[PDB]
């Protein structure tokens, strides 16, 4: 699954929204949060993010693997 990280934070972004096949893009008020566990491993949202920052959970660096955990955790609650 593909997940947001850090160069995405920025008080009410709107791009990775009405594109996701399975509507698994959720706000953490400031920024969107992808449920990796609902995301069907596509590549649309990244291509849409006008920064290029959404990477595979595996690919996101260990420093930022914290966000993969957070993204997981958000909805596993
Ligand atoms: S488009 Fe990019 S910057 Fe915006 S919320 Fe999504 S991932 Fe974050
Ligand atoms: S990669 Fe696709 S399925 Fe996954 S969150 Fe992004 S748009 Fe949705």
């Amino acid at each position: 699954a593909y997940v947001i990280t850090e160069p995405c934070i920025g008080t009410k972004c709107a791009s990775c929204v009405e594109v996701c096949p399975v509507d698994c893009i959720h706000e953490g008020e400031d920024q969107y949060y992808i449920d990796p566990d609902v995301c069907i491993d596509c590549g649309a949202c990244e291509a849409v993010c006008p920064v290029s920052a959404i990477y595979h959970e595996d690919f996101v660096p260990e420093e930022w693997k914290s966000y993969i955990q957070k993204n997981r955790d958000f909805f596993k609650k």
